[PDB]
């Protein structure tokens, strides 16, 4: 689900700052953006890797 | 569902040129970037209402 990993991408740039998570939720407008719905879901699973890690 | 969302108006935009639908589309990348996800979601069942409309 896109809506929980914008939710968490956001909350961690709010919180943090971070570079990578900014990163990664402006790849994902991108993808949204271009409607490369591949590359959406494979950016999706980094995302919540990354998330974990910092957890 | 954020992804069928812009689906439809990925389509829209891309099959008729339609500029409410870019202007929805932009809009509702903008709204994620800045992050308020309640109002994204409201802006983004005003895209489907547009896009139902259409037909």
């Amino acid at each position: 689900p896109l809506w929980q990993v914008f939710y968490l991408l956001n909350t961690c740039i709010k919180r943090t700052g971070d570079p990578t998570c900014k990163k990664l939720a402006k790849a994902l407008r991108e993808c949204l953006k271009k409607g490369d719905l591949k590359a959406c879901n494979e950016l999706a699973d980094k995302a919540v890797k990354y998330i974990n890690s910092l957890e």
